[PDB]
């Protein structure tokens, strides 16, 4: 296996399949990529047995095929600490990769190809294709809300719904919950999926912003996301979402509105004073007016009260300040709008100029 | 107690005192700031019992006397998350100091100024100013060679030096040691003593780097500096520092001159293919030519050469390479001088351009 490529068209490529990765992932080949010349194309995989990244690139300079696994933090660290345009020659030598750029020369250790995970082929039963800035929405209006390593597995993941022409994610955490879904201009199949939260992270930062189309290809306990030069394989959480349709409150009849940022920075102070482990802050509204309270249990105490726009019977509720400002810092817009319908219910939050996204977060009696 | 400050006039102050101060100490009233109202001044006060923080600010509105504390990140996040040119309004009304601004009101809990720690006084004994950008160019020439926490306490600070017209820093961890001296105008004593690393640290943040001359105090058991309207004042460190002049070498006659930066990059790739914990690097030095060489307990193997401009004997000599980088990283100049004289001694390196500072590292057996 020989390729000489410039380095530039290996940094990208490099970063991309390191994600998978880690340094000490026990199985040591864990920790190395997958090198294959085929063709006239380089393709460079990692993995963690879950998922899988692999990125294509073109070799218009000569090669020779064949195959080898090195270490993936070595291979990134020497070729990003090259010069910027440097020539990057790589020679299979033994049991060692020779890497040589102008009077650098490196001999990584390898394990063999042959010995490299392959995740088993599957069907594709569900395929759209949209735009990469759509997916892109899609996750990181949600990914926050998902959880972490849950007892409850199928929570330490994210939901990828399809209906009519929509394409949907939703996260939660058994606490509070994102959904957000976007038209994507085809008629699909109504379907679920739940995407492990390590594979909604490595998906997230494949999307390049660019201008090449994701196509998303679904099997029964797989997806796999293709965008230009990368492809994406992960394993689906084998397990039941719960339905979001179920959590989100029933026509709340009392709307607030108010700028983001003002909100956000009373709800950010206030939060300085509130219960280090439970968070909860009380609403008071009243016609054009929100007070935020919060103490705590040395009795410390604030209070904010801003202009808003409110015409609804005055009410108070209760919740946590850490999930309504994960909420604020999500959403980024000019104006929020807070769906609410009594202290004993939960509220929903929305950028006030679009329904795409919308946050439920629960009541807490304070 | 009452005072009434704009905002911008109180953070820096606030941010400069509070620091270094956890958010919840064992001993509680560590924490918290000491507020004093006297005489048409505000001051506030850290401690952690080694070393004291404060500050004056002119009170020009409306205040009346007293003293109290309160948490100091607590006040402080109140404070920075107020809006732009808020006026922030602070009156002590009974155990609770209440600080209001806008519609924003808190109340925080207090410890009684009485029991703040009160530091000895003590006398000046030696005394010096000099520009802020000196004591800056002092600190961040060395400070990267202070021990973290080694057993020999004294290694883990810096030394203070006056001798003759120049003051000068040291810092060693035994292994490498950085040294600069910078004139500052007046006929001093001889005189040393050492400043602990979170002293050194402190004296750095108060540098706001502008043309405020800094005042220095030295006593016997402590120092003193006042810049604007902060004072800084830390307890020193007993223990025989090092002589610098012992550790240069006595005469280091085979001089090598690079450029900074591709010796830096050189010595970046070398490293990542040497052993995770001892970090040799071998470096042969012949006419003209640097060749740099790394191996790990994998049997991987770097090699950089350089063009470098040498006359001297041939000769090979290894290091640990985090502290040579250490040390490029510190020089930001064009072309550094390595002055050598055998496998067995240390090498001491300086920017080709000034002599203000010099590093020295100490020899690997490889």
């Amino acid at each position: 296996m020989k390729f000489t490529v410039e380095r530039e068209h290996l940094l990208k490529p490099l970063q991309q399949v390191s994600g998978p990765l880690g340094g000490r992932p026990t199985l040591p080949i864990l920790g190395n990529l997958l090198l294959q010349v085929a063709d006239g194309t380089l393709s460079l995989t990692g993995t963690d047995l879950e998922m899988e990244m692999v990125a294509r690139v073109a070799l218009v300079q000569p090669h020779e095929p064949g195959a080898t696994t090195v270490p993936a933090r070595k291979f990134f660290d020497i070729c990003r600490g090259l010069p910027e345009g440097a020539e990057i020659a790589v020679q299979l030598e033994g049991e060692r990769m020779l890497v040589r750029s102008g009077r650098s020369r490196f001999s990584l250790s390898t394990l063999p190809a042959a010995d490299f995970p392959n995740l088993d082929d599957w069907q594709s039963e569900v395929e759209f294709t949209l735009p990469q800035a759509t997916m892109k929405r899609l996750i990181e209006a949600t990914q926050f809300s998902m959880a972490h390593q849950d007892v409850r597995y199928y929570l330490n993941g994210m939901l990828f719904e399809t209906e009519g022409e929509e394409l949907r994610t939703v996260a939660t955490d058994g606490h509070r919950l994102a959904v957000c879904s976007m038209p994507i201009g085809q008629s699909l199949p109504s379907h679920s999926v739940i995407v492990p939260r390590k594979g909604v992270i490595e998906l997230m930062r494949m999307l390049d912003g660019g201008d090449n189309p994701l196509r998303v290809q679904i099997g029964s306990n797989n997806i796999r996301a293709h965008v230009g030069d990368f492809i994406f394989t992960s394993k689906l959480v084998d397990g039941r979402f719960p339905d979001y349709r179920r959590v989100l409150p029933k026509n709340p009849d009392k709307h607030l509105e108010a700028g983001c940022d003002l909100l956000k920075q009373a709800f950010a102070r206030a939060a300085i004073l509130s219960n280090e482990k439970f968070r909860g802050v009380r609403l008071y509204v009243s016609e054009n007016q929100l007070k935020i309270t919060a103490n705590n249990p040395e009795q410390e105490e604030a209070e904010e009260i801003l202009d808003v726009t409110y015409s609804g019977a005055e009410m108070e509720i209760g919740f946590n300040v850490s999930y309504v400002l994960d909420v604020l810092n999500a959403l980024k817009c000019e104006n929020v709008r807070m769906m609410l319908t009594d202290s004993v219910s939960s509220v929903q939050i929305e950028d006030a100029a679009s329904q795409s996204a919308a946050y439920v977060v629960m009541p807490m009696r304070l």
